[PDB]
RNA sequence: GGGAUCGCAGGAAGCGAUCCC
RNA sequence: GGGAUCGCAGGAAGCGAUCCC
């Protein structure tokens, strides 16, 4: 694991094609944004489980 | 931007080599963890801006 | 043990400080 | 207008609901 600490309205980076943002919080919930090409997949765990179901390399 | 909402302790996914986790908050600041191979780089914008400065490779 | 709130930084679910129960 | 607290959900700095002043 690699950890970082920021404030609402700031960003973080991954690779050379992705960026991440903390749009804010809503109590103990957290609003998070992602900025990547359609060249990559980005989803919450609940959608991600359909991608690992047999198609992590779509048509 | 692609956006998702979570709570402290939940997680998010990217590609087939990265995962993200909201470890919790510390006021209006937030603390996040990342889970990727050394085959890719991850940093906050303040470090990332030295990498894109004209090198994209350490010493 | 948990919350609020601020700061310093890596491959570590990091590290420090303030406030409240 | 602000705070607390939660649900749904997508390529959008998205959407909804509960509680308090």
């Amino acid at each position: 694991m690699l950890i970082l600490t920021r404030k609402v309205g700031e960003s973080i980076n991954i690779g050379d094609d992705i960026t991440i943002t903390i749009l804010g919080v809503s109590g103990q919930q957290v609003r998070i944004g992602i900025n990547a090409p359609k060249d990559v997949a980005v989803h919450r765990e609940e959608i991600y489980q359909r991608i690992q179901a047999g198609l992590t390399a779509p048509d």
